């Protein structure tokens, strides 16, 4: 079957969202064997599924594909639904998320660390972005 997993919506604020996936294999039909899948993330308003937006669209080809999105310019307050349609022909599994009111949080200071940030002597300078 085409696996596609997908990771639980994140980073959420009232304006943007970061989603992500990974596509862990691939199927097709004879023929479309080495085609470079377009991989459209698609959201929606969950009150209005009729307003497909792209998140993202990209190009695969190799698999396990790693995919993530950023989106902008949502709606504060809406619940938005998502999924990963990789190449013509497959969609992954439905999730949905919902944004935050026009009261968010800066997220620097505090954001959610799941991970650990333990690297020894930190070079980087996290100015630009933020690392999860």
């Amino acid at each position: 079957m085409v696996e596609i997993a997908i990771n639980p919506a994140s980073e959420i604020t009232a304006t943007s969202a970061f989603i992500s996936g990974t596509v862990t294999k691939f199927e097709q039909s004879k023929g479309f064997y080495g085609s470079g899948c377009n991989i459209s993330l698609l959201y929606w308003e969950a009150s209005n599924p009729m307003h497909v937006k792209v998140a993202s669209s990209i190009s695969k080809k190799d698999f396990p594909a790693d995919i993530s999105a950023t989106i902008k310019d949502l709606k504060p307050h809406t619940t938005y639904q998502f999924k990963v349609t990789v190449n013509f022909y497959f969609s992954s599994s439905l999730q949905t998320f919902k944004t935050l009111a026009l009261e968010s949080k800066s997220t620097s200071i505090v954001s959610t660390s799941t991970p650990t940030p333990s690297m020894p002597v930190k070079v980087t300078l996290e100015h630009h972005h933020h690392h999860h």
